[PDB]
């Protein structure tokens, strides 16, 4: 161990008199040694604390310490960027200029594999950074100049600008930004004209292509529409599978733009980018199974697809439409855009239903009624057989409510299950609107969607629980589209073939499913229930006896759905109705104990809240005060010969707790000698609370905080 010693002591040394050899063995040390990687990195860090002047005349003398000498570089700028005078940074900063040319201009960087020239990059990220707003003006179109003489130079300096243009908010400023900075950008335009169209090199034209997309926002709409820019990215960057999907994007960015002087250009856009996507993909292939087979690279172009058909149609299908020639083109774009809506993945679903989101709610806001059960909409004439086919692509593929939980495992296992975020709820929630927008525009044909694959479920034919999830879930969304006496009419045919079909499933995974949607559709329809109360009470006790139920994540649902209900129907619970003689309320009161007992604690309060609430709606004088002591009567009763339920019944049932709150009034102020706040805010009689309630508060409250 006496080596370990002299390699210590030699280090420490070198550093405060710089050899070459001595430091290649050392970095070299720590990697190939396990107690030299650990002193060594100790030792790096305590020589990285001195200084920087070291660094740059042992890189002019190496790839090791390159990436030694570069973390050594970046660091101390960072820091002192701000403390050293400007003219010597400035220095350094053309010491680093010099020393990317040199060596992107060398063509042994390349079997190099440009590791060290990425990281050159950033360190001159790093510099441009802070030093660009008040330090360079020119350095756009010096980098520009430079780039006009070699390849090597050109294709990297495309890269030094895809940097600038991640590290360079508001509106206005951003307006500003593009109005100071249009001048300066025309020459970054013109060197991406010059070598899209002058370059053979394959590396260099799809860098070229990227910084393009990245700068095309900026970039004066003089130099994109008023050129041959559109019908160059058509029919030269389009058909080669090199640029295939990173020229999507620019075309994508292309009809991003919002029309002022350009009209015809646009269309010629669409025309031609159809004229060329027919030929590069067939209409007949199945855009789901080829994106399955599909490579890292194959899959790009259809989300380029579907991203471009969105961005484009949003702002010019009016202009699309307009035209009787485009009306045909229009229809099969269309047609396109909904066999790429059928790909089963997160990203892209989102991206084409995005689009479909925007379909729906125009032609809704131009005619919100339906048709029919002439005077047929301009813009629903249009887009009309292609319409029902969203209907049944949107019912079919909504996703899970984040009011219900039931869980399907890739082996068919059934459970409880929450997720994270709101990524999964979102998506839920815009499928729901979109599906409400297009039951708005016809109510019949979404009637007949639903009811034929309910028949196709009640027969068995094609019968599993997803599919069945899925239906269910948008018959949920649909609550509220559809005129009371059409409603009704439908909805008692879901809920009676519901019922038939709970009756017919077996087994406890299915019943679980069974159970969930089947709570999940009626707690969406609330306008129903009090329409029918005989319907209501046999749903309820539907409720209640699946409390009885063992399965895991059922029973917890249910009492949300019991919830749900009770905030809506509260009104319906306690009237005697005409089909029945005693109140339901009655029943439950009597009936509680044999449900509680299988429900857990936290669920108990659930239920209690839900009770509170609906007896918390009759008012009928002194009867509903004789209700709230007959509910109470069980747990309280044993207290005068557990107070977080009192409490959350007190804010439940409001402000009549006058009943229950005045008998035990006295003794807690004498034990507390020895509640009030939720009523009181939930009081509507201060001329009783002043008077009564408040003037026993003196001796007990005031003089205890004293004493």
């Amino acid at each position: 161990a006496i080596m370990t010693m002299l390699a210590d002591h030699a280090a420490r040394q070198l550093l405060d008199f710089k050899l070459d050899i001595n430091l290649l063995d050392n970095v070299v040390n720590c990697l190939y040694h396990g107690e030299g990687a650990q002193q060594r990195m100790a030792q790096e860090v305590l020589t990285h604390l001195k200084e920087h002047p070291d660094a740059w005349t042992r890189v002019d003398t190496n790839m090791n310490t390159k990436y030694y000498g570069l973390q050594i570089l970046e660091n101390v700028i960072k820091t002192r960027w701000k403390i050293l005078p400007r003219n010597q940074c400035e220095g350094i900063k053309k010491y680093v200029v010099g020393l990317i040319i040199k060596t992107s201009s060398d063509p042994t960087c390349v079997e190099k594999e440009k590791v060290y020239i990425g990281k050159l990059n950033m360190i001159l990220v790093q510099i441009l950074k802070q030093e660009w707003p008040k330090h360079w003006p020119t350095f756009i179109s010096d980098i520009v100049g430079a780039s006009r003489t070699s390849e090597s130079l050109c294709q990297n300096n495309m890269v030094i600008l895809k940097l600038l243009s991640e590290e360079v908010i508001t509106q206005v400023k951003s307006k500003h930004l593009k109005d100071s900075m249009c001048n300066e950008f025309s020459q970054i335009f013109q060197l991406c004209q010059f070598v899209m169209e002058n370059s053979q090199n394959a590396p260099l034209v799809h860098a070229t292509l990227e910084t393009l997309l990245r700068f095309l926002n900026w970039i004066p709409l003089g130099y994109i529409f008023e050129t041959k820019l559109i019908s160059t990215l058509i029919y030269k960057f389009l058909n080669v599978p090199m640029f295939r999907n990173v020229s999507l994007k620019c075309l994508t960015e292309i009809a991003g733009v919002s029309v002022s002087q350009y009209e015809e250009q646009f269309v010629t856009l669409f025309t031609l980018t159809m004229m060329q996507l027919k030929q590069m993909l067939p209409l007949n292939t199945n855009i789901r199974l080829a994106y399955s087979n599909g490579k890292d690279d194959e899959q790009n172009f259809i989300q380029n697809l579907s991203l471009f058909l969105c961005t484009f149609l949003k702002e010019h299908d009016q202009l699309i439409e307009k035209r009787l020639n485009l009306r045909e083109t229009l229809m099969e774009a269309l047609h396109y855009m909904l066999l790429v809506s059928e790909v089963e993945e997160t990203e892209i679903f989102k991206i084409c239903l995005e689009y479909w989101n925007h379909l729906a709610a125009e032609l809704y806001r131009e005619s919100p009624f339906s048709t029919s059960a002439f005077d047929v909409p301009p813009r629903r004439q249009l887009y009309l057989p292609m319409l029902f086919k969203v209907r049944l692509l949107m019912v079919s593929r909504m996703a899970k409510p984040e009011e219900v939980l039931v869980v399907e495992n890739d082996q068919g296992e059934v459970v409880r299950e929450f997720m994270k975020d709101t990524d999964s709820i979102n998506l839920y929630k815009n499928m729901r609107e979109t599906l409400v927008y297009l039951t708005h525009l016809d109510y019949v044909d979404t009637e007949r969607i639903m009811t034929e694959k309910l028949h196709n479920q009640v027969n068995g034919t094609e019968w599993s629980w997803k599919n069945l999830n899925t239906l269910c879930w948008a018959i949920g969304s649909i609550s509220g589209a559809m005129h009371e006496e059409d409603e009704k009419r439908f909805l008692v045919t879901v809920i009676k073939d519901l019922l038939g079909l709970c009756e017919q499933k077996r087994g406890k995974d299915n019943k679980a499913i069974i159970a969930s949607n089947i709570m999940y559709i009626v707690g969406q329809y609330p306008r129903f229930l009090r329409a029918h109360w005989k319907f209501l009470k046999t749903v309820v006790n539907k409720l209640f006896e699946f409390m009885h139920e063992t399965h895991d994540g059922v029973q917890d649902m249910a009492c949300d759905t019991f919830i749900k209900i009770a905030q809506k129907c509260r009104r319906h619970f306690v009237q005697v109705q005409v089909g029945e003689v005693m109140p339901f309320i009655d029943e439950i009161l009597n009936n509680i104990n044999t449900i509680i007992c299988d429900l857990q604690p936290q669920q108990v309060h659930t239920f209690y809240e839900a009770v509170g609430y609906m007896i918390g709606a009759q008012t009928d004088q002194t009867v509903q005060e004789h209700l709230i002591e007959k509910y109470m009567l069980l747990p309280n009763q044993v207290w005068d010969s557990i107070l977080k339920t009192n409490v959350r019944a007190c804010k439940a049932v409001g402000h009549p707790f006058v009943i229950q709150l005045g008998r035990i009034y006295l003794d807690m102020l004498n034990v507390y000698k020895c509640l009030i706040s939720g009523w009181v805010s939930r009081s509507n009689d201060p001329q009783m609370v002043a008077e009564n309630f408040v003037p026993p508060l003196l001796d007990a409250v005031l003089i205890d905080y004293q004493r």
